[PDB]
RNA sequence: GGGAGACUUGAGUGCAGAAGAGGAGAGUGGAAUUCCAUGUGUAGCGGUGAAAUGCGUAGAUAUAUGGAGGAACACCAGUGGC
């Protein structure tokens, strides 16, 4: 009901950035997406739709009340230097940003080429 | 070319060293993917040139802790080696 501090992940692939504010633990506490905030199609992968929703699930997260937050950046996206901004500037204090892109050290196949 | 010898340079052995993803067998380690279980959590997720099919309120994606199992071995790595 009532926090002081979590975690932020920005997980922005090349189609949608998410933001997901949770708990030190994980525990999920709010969400916003570029989907979720309207933008449809390559908008979504804009880096102005990072920051819009690092905008609005940071004003729900600070409405459960929160103040730090340590963020795990994901996934090759444009938005996440934007949505890492967005956070600071709706009030949470960024404590620290790791890069989490999950590495394969070879391991499964990946799929085809595309138009091949 | 044949026959009887001689020789050590080719060829091989001995002796002293060097490198190596060479092969075969038995084990074994970590990342990652997927699935399974359980929390949190809510309305999207995913995807394209643009969309749709599809997955998701029977609670998805995300997220945290685990579990299972399979395949390939990131960095080293280099007209590098064998």
């Amino acid at each position: 009901k009532n926090i002081e501090s979590g975690v932020a992940h920005i997980h922005s692939t090349f189609n949608n950035t998410i933001v997901m504010i949770t708990d030190t633990h994980g525990n999920a506490l709010a969400w916003s997406s570029a989907g979720s905030l309207g933008f449809k199609g390559s908008k979504k992968s804009t880096p102005f739709a990072a920051q819009m929703a690092a905008e609005a699930a940071t004003k729900v997260a600070m409405e459960h009340g929160l103040k730090t937050v340590d963020v795990t950046v994901k996934g090759p996206g444009s938005g996440r230097e934007a949505a890492i901004r967005s956070l600071q500037a709706t009030g949470l204090e960024v404590t620290a940003i790791r890069d989490v892109t999950p590495v394969p050290h070879n391991g499964c196949r990946p799929p085809k080429r595309r138009r091949v």
